């Protein structure tokens, strides 16, 4: 689930979502309404992929 992950791997690194937005570039309210799964196709993909640390792929399915 997108949601799952995104706050799972968060969990997983031990950043909140703060940090997690900072180390971004976003804010944490984009990463609130993402981690709720608000977000599909958002322009900042890769960064969250990079900051977490995970493919784009699994960001977007699960790889």
């Amino acid at each position: 689930s997108i949601s799952s992950r995104v706050k799972s791997k968060r969990i997983q690194l031990g950043l909140n979502q703060a940090e997690l937005a900072q180390k971004v570039g976003t804010t944490q309210q984009s990463i609130e309404q993402l981690e709720n799964g608000k977000t599909k196709r958002p322009r900042f993909l890769p960064e969250l992929a990079s900051a977490l640390g995970v493919s784009v792929d699994w960001l977007l399915n699960g790889t």
